[PDB]
């Protein structure tokens, strides 16, 4: 029903809202933000192609959105520079929540807590 | 050199190796393989352009590799989940072997863990 992946426009809106908020947190280096932007742009491109094949779905956009967030988690956990992993984790979580609010009018604590766990998981292997 | 995100050619090789092995497992539907192929093609193209425009980096290749691996897993997520997950794992191992000369059980275990969290 009320998800960021109900359409390509809202899915784009989610990624763009996240990118804007990530930058405003100040928790990430310029290079880290550039890397996030690259992932976001690539995911949006994929979403656009699937939309055009007319075999797209909320589920497929949802999967690409999870891939986007998983990449964000990896950038936060792996790339060095800027603040601590704990600060980065809070920044990713807040930036995701902002994206959920701007596209759905509500938070998504289940999704965000999953990304929190994912960051910790990636952080272990370093 | 030694990892799939060491260079653009190795990152492409990883994605192409994965797609070929994914098809050979027989665990995925034609539509699933098509979507995987589209996402793979999109990422490779982005990387190829980045290399030539001098906007590439290790950070972007490693993150794009995670976007790919997480996409392949989630696109897959019909048949049983464990069978699909094992197919995703076999495809990852084959891709690591063909690009780095060895498997990467650590990476695969992370992907397994990633699948469990989202499910």
């Amino acid at each position: 029903q009320n998800t960021p992946w109900s359409s390509t426009e809202l899915a784009d809106a989610f990624i763009n809202a996240f990118m804007n908020e990530a930058g405003r947190t100040g928790a990430f280096t310029a290079d880290q933000l550039d890397d996030m932007s690259t992932i976001g742009d690539t995911i949006k491109t994929a979403m656009d192609k699937m939309a055009r094949s007319n075999k797209s779905s909320k589920g497929k956009l949802q999967a690409l959105n999870m891939a986007f967030a998983s990449s964000m988690a990896e950038i936060a956990a792996v790339e060095q520079g800027g603040l601590s992993v704990d600060a980065k984790t809070n920044a990713i979580a807040d930036s995701l929540n902002s994206a959920f609010y701007q596209t759905t009018g509500a938070a998504n604590p289940q999704f965000v807590n999953e990304i929190r766990s994912l960051i910790n998981m990636f952080a272990q292997s370093s």
